[PDB]
């Protein structure tokens, strides 16, 4: 139509960004750290062939995966980082062995000059002993073989049953036999060794490791590279130059037009079809998983202060429901109820778009989608419970058990079933619009972008597939962030914006041109830095030095739209003071004003704190990622889902009022709990934990005696005072939404 | 009045910030690096007592001061940094002497292990050999005495006459006998030694030097401290949290009111008093110094590519007008014409405020101020010329010669004379308002803030005094930035804002309440981060570690108002499309739209690039400070001064039109030259020079062979293509402003 410039600008953004992203994925396949054919000692004692590295990667997913610790930065934050911990134990062992056969003392009775000699001899057998080319063989001296063999007792004790290594499994919140089979418990440490090898060995040509000198290890001069500084001083310039240049466009290209609303609620005139009346059970589920998901959060936060249970009447608590299991359930349920809220908010708009009716048997397909959703959520949680007690045979662990990679913890069978359910939902949504496209009216522009976003949110769960059980780590780390970063942080902020404009145009709150030109210009800024910014999750996990130059500069244009979001929060807050009928949809509009607030304090202020490559170097794997996780995820998409189901509750029982005094408590208790469990517990621990990782190293900030310090312990204990408030607010909102329906 | 909350908020900001600033100045006096009583060798050979350090600091100001090089970071950018250069030469000499008496090789035939031993022995005689307490004595080993004595030939040759050290004085753009007296040329190197001593010696209690580990020197582990990282990750959070939270206030607390203008130019009805007609010679001077100041800029940029002259018919060019002299004149003239523009813009408003008349002998005072200004500008430039040829006796050098500290280069006599002239100007301005205060009308609120800013800009040149010739360096470095940072970057952005609101309220463009509540709320944000942010100029010059925590976090609230400045650029640009009489004052309003643009790209984007303590660590003293200097200073205050004198030109000859086609060239040539000499010459050199200082050290990025690299030489040569454009634009604007009057 007349928006032909705004459509071309959007097609030109998608073409150039999906090539920067696709080309840098063609290099992850051919520049990732390789699995060496053999790791031979210097003498010739072959040790740890590659198929044992793969058997250890498979044995790692049966222990809980990234939910029990963290490997190469990604994982949980209670047990240490196994790469940065193995590396330091092996380095200190090598040093204490070489200091004995040279001077006769244990590296600490040794004077600083000889400490310098020993350290400059250490960081040359680790760094410049790369993978031999023309054959995947890695040659290791005979002191490094004795250093590895002397630290294996500790790890056998921490992952197995050992009366000596109690009080260290309780501090890591680990069940006793995390990996019972001692035959597989030794192949897992081959995988741990390989991960610490790729993190301390120079690339075949450069002077930095395969992980860009990650993590911080002063013993071998693991420090930020030079372009690590340059590309981090550059992204700040791009951010500050785009913030004030978009505020310059907003002030010259926006006239603040004025509209008069209709007299009576133009959506409350369309009577409910038989399919829209089926959506009553979809609303109760979006706030039932929400209360189940928040209880599991307070139940997994209990293991971080005690490590054991309360239930001295029955079984062992930490044997069937350990920290890994409750953490997996508490992370997975946060995706299900959010996605359910978006699904029901779409399925409500579908029949209204088709004039006023349902084309065929929508009520049958809607009920089928409901049943499939329950099958997925139930079978996934049953497979997670069996795959951690090791009742399930280990060969069926990747397909029906626990994948071991967070945000994709459900087995592959349930993953395929969920993808099929998503395709069915997309089919229904698209089926209820082909009559609105085929029409001799004018301006189907605002409807085309809407169905574009509908397709996007339903299709981009497929990249979670095409990575197998035995594929390299750096490859799944690249396809996992196509569904966690791209399908959520960049495709849900287009569906939500288009749904805002569509809904608020049908209710006569905005003009036809203002709602289709501002949405179509906000769908380009959300993909200019959203698509190639995927690579800010792959800095230090096996990607080249150009990945952290592309992801650092593009994800800075990803904060530019978010901090100027007080402009749309005033528009949504004023819509309620326009009529006496628009004052009924007040609490739905009040959640959309909170979405805009947390989209700039959670995803823009605390999201850019950890974005630059030099900040994330010392910070990856600490409690600031959890600040950002809770703030961004809930504050944005949780309030989005709650507002959507509260707006669907209304118009579905248009005879029940909203009980202001129950929602004034529910709203502010949620908003006061989220700020409570950030400003008094999460952020102080993250800042004390950041100071230690800059002076000493990541091995220290995550160690057992550092997390138990009588200050970090009375600080993750005070978090409970701010979590009961949050649970109360969730209870209030759930009670209200159930009373309505 | 009714703005009693906005006045109290402003008094509460001034009270708390001027105590943070005053308390951190009470510590500069008692924590600065001290002048040691004696510097005795180990044996007992006393060397370089403190009065010789002071005699060398005095002898340093007679060589040009900070205009010939840079000491401790502050200065010019053609000759090296003398602290970071002396330090590295002495360290490498010490190493090559100790490597001879230990192994017999010159530290480069020496294997890496012995290089580690030598380096860990070097960075313990330099760091942990602090000032002996209870008496100001510093004990130096006998190798460090032989290392100092072996590098003095090079410096005697560079500051004196030596046929061998030609082609190194031409590369530094230095006249031959920069310091002729060999008796004083040796006491200056005592001052150089002391500055490199304070930069490589731990504080009496801490593990960092007196200059917070500056400069970057890998030989002695001069690297950023840990709180250097923490307070730099914190200021970014404050910046991003204030940007989006003020945009949230602007959107909820501003209604976009509408006003109707009067029918005819309410200021063009007041007839000109005999004093306002004297301001015709003030306008010609503001654009005569502007063309003289821009020519000296292109004349001092000529020494950076050749080092000598063109004038083979007369004398020696680089003997009477060296690089130091033209640089001093080109920096000092930029303050005079800017201040002159502000002065005349004030003296024009003074009689209009007094109803319509002049109280007493006002025109006599105006002519007296003119004569005093010419005496100052002439005597200063005469004293600078004589004090560099060493014709003036050296005892009268601080009072009538060259102070040696940039932005305060004029002698102290002319400084006192300028302060007296400023007090007289303030007297006139305040005298023409006592009848407008004494009145039984209402709402003298918008007039009180105006005279407040008038007092501020005239009084705060006094802190440039109370520092003497022999006061410690860290003390003058603290009083110099009370007039360069506070009296300009924080007191001229209040006078200009108040003058905007006052003028545009008298012409009926804004409401009475909108102009006195937004100005009074913008006078508090410009002092919340403007007053304590002074300390971001004192990071690495002798201040404690708390100064770079206070200045880093407060100067981040100093960018918050500047990036959201596209909001006031649309208001000023629209005022011209309101009448056929308001369309005459178009080019004055067009400069105020450029002031707002450069106040966010020059002072907000490139100003925060070098603000954080970890950015400035590797960057202080490079060509990014010049990018920021030109962009900020001209782009903001130059366009302010030009717009003020173009608005005073009109209303002073209300019969001459503005010749659009001459101002369309003048405006865009200036705006295209400023972007030209930044994006093609200054910024590329600064970025290539930043990369070298992060890998090697500041001694390398500033060295002679690095600045002569056939790429940095064909890049400061291409700058001339973008400077002739700027000179052309200045010529156009000057021609127009002279044609008017
Ligand atoms: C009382 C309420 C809550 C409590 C006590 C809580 C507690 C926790 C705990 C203990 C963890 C794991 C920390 C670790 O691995 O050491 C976590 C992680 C997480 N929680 Fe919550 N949570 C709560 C509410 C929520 C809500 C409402 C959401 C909504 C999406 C949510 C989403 C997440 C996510 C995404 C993570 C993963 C963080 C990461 O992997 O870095 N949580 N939470
Ligand atoms: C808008 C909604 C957003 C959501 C829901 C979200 C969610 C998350 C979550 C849950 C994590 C934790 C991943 C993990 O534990 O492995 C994460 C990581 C991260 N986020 Fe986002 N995010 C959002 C926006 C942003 C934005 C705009 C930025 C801009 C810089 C950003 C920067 C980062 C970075 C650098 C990480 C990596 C942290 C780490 O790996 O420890 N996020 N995000
Ligand atoms: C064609 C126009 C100009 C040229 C070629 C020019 C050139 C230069 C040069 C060569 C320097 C010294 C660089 C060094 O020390 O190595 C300098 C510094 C400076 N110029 Fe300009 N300049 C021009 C215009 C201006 C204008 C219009 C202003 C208005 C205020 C200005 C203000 C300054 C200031 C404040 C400095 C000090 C920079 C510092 O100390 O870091 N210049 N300029
Ligand atoms: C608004 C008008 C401003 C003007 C006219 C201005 C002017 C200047 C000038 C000429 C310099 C060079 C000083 C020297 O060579 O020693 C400088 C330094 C500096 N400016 Fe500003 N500035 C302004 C605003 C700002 C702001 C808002 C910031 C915010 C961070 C800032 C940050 C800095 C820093 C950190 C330095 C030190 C650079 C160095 O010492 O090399 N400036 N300023
Ligand atoms: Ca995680
Ligand atoms: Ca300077
Ligand atoms: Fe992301
Ligand atoms: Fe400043």
């Amino acid at each position: 139509g007349q928006y032909k410039k705004l459509w071309y600008l959007l097609f030109a953004v998608l073409a150039v960004c999906f090539t920067i992203l696709g080309y840098m994925g063609s290099e992850v396949y051919k520049k990732a750290p390789p699995y060496p054919e053999q790791v031979v000692s210097a003498s010739g004692k072959v040790l740890m062939a590659k198929d044992d590295i793969l058997a250890g990667q498979s044995a790692w997913q049966t222990t809980g995966g990234m939910e029990v610790g963290s490997v190469l930065g990604h994982g949980a934050y209670q047990a240490p980082d196994w790469t940065a911990d193995w590396l330091h134990r092996e380095l200190s062992a090598w040093l204490d062995l070489t200091a004995q056969q040279t001077y006769g003392k244990k590296f600490d009775e040794v004077s600083p000059e000889e400490q310098a000699v020993l350290k400059t001899r250490l960081a040359d057998e680790y760094r410049n002993q790369s993978r031999i080319k023309e054959d995947g063989s890695v040659v290791i001296s005979d002191t490094r073989v004795k250093a590895i063999e002397s630290i294996l007792p500790y790890y056998h004790g921490v992952y197995g049953d050992d009366p000596a290594l109690q009080t260290t499994r309780e501090h890591f919140a680990m069940k006793n036999n995390t990996l019972p089979s001692q035959e597989a418990r030794e192949k897992l440490f081959d995988f741990f060794f390989w991960t610490s090898w790729s993190a301390s060995t120079n690339r075949p040509d450069e002077t930095f490791t395969y992980t860009n000198n990650w993590p911080h290890e002063p013993l071998i001069n693991n420090v930020p590279t030079t372009e690590n500084y340059m590309w981090s001083f550059t992204s700040v310039v791009l951010l500050l130059m785009g913030i004030g240049l978009l505020m310059w466009g907003y002030s010259f290209l926006t006239k603040h037009e004025e509209v008069e609303v209709p007299t009576e609620d133009p959506i409350s005139k369309v009577q409910l079809t038989p399919s829209q009346k089926a959506l009553g059970k979809y609303v109760f589920l979006t706030v039932a998983l929400f209360v189940v998901q928040v209880l599991l959060g307070g139940l997994t936060a209990h293991y971080t202060v005690e490590g054991q249970g309360f239930e001295a009447l029955g079984f062992e608590m930490s044997d069937w429901f350990p920290y890994a299991l409750t953490r997996t359930w508490h992370i997975q349920s946060a995706i299900f109820w959010i996605a359910t809220g978006f699904l029901t908010a779409g399925l409500f708009l579908a029949p209204i778009v088709n004039g006023g009716k349902d084309p065929k048997f929508q009520r049958a397909g809607v009920n089928f989608l409901y049943i499939a959703l329950f099958i997925v959520v139930g079978g996934s949680y049953a497979g997670n419970f069996f795959a951690l007690t090791h009742i399930l045979p280990p060969e069926f662990n990747f397909w029906f058990g626990h994948q071991g990679y967070e945000y994709l913890d459900l087995g592959r069978f349930w993953q395929l079933l969920l993808m099929v359910g998503l395709l069915l939902w997309l089919f229904l949504m698209l089926r209820c619009t082909v009559s609105a496209f085929k029409e001799k009216g004018v301006d189907k522009n605002l409807l085309a972008i809407f169905v574009a976003s509908m397709v996007g949110v339903g299709v981009f769960y497929a990249p979670g597939l095409f990575y197998g059980e035995k594929s390299p780590i750096a490859v799944m780390e690249y396809w996992r962030w196509w569904v966690v970063h791209l399908w959520v942080e960049g495709f849900f902020e287009v569906f939500a914006t288009a749904a805002f404009a569509f809904v608020f145009y049908n209710m006569g709150f905005v003009r036809r041109s203002t709602a289709t030109a501002s949405t179509l210009a906000a769908a380009a800024i959300f993909m200019l830095g959203g698509v190639p910014g995927t690579l800010h999750h792959l800095y230090f996990s096996g990607s080249t030095s150009a990945s952290m130059a592309i992801g650092a500069c593009f994800s800075a244009l990803e904060v530019v739209p978010l901090v100027l979001l007080g402009r749309e929060a005033y528009e949504h807050w004023s819509y309620q003071h326009l009529s006496e009928w628009a004052k009924r949809l007040r609490w739905p509009l009040m959640c959309f004003v909170a979405v805009a607030f947390w989209n700039m304090i959670g995803a823009g202020v605390f999201g850019f704190l950890i974005n630059p490559p030099i900040s994330l170097f010392y910070i990856q794997g600490l409690n600031t990622s959890a600040v950002h996780a809770h703030a961004a995820l809930f504050g944005v998409y949780g309030f989005l889902a709650l507002g959507f189901v509260l707006l669907v509750a209304r118009y579905l029982k248009p005879n029940v009022q909203f009980d202001d005094k129950l929602m004034t408590w529910g709203f502010w208790l949620l908003n006061g709990g989220l700020v409570g469990m950030i400003a008094i517990s999460l952020l102080p621990v993250g800042v004390i934990q950041a100071y230690a990782s800059i002076t000493h190293g990541l091995w220290y900030a995550r160690s057992e005696e550092f997390l138990q310090m009588e200050i970090l312990d009375t600080l993750r204990w005070v978090r409970t005072a701010a979590d009961l408030i949050f649970i109360g607010g969730a209870i209030c909102v759930a009670i209200q939404a159930t009373k309505i329906v």
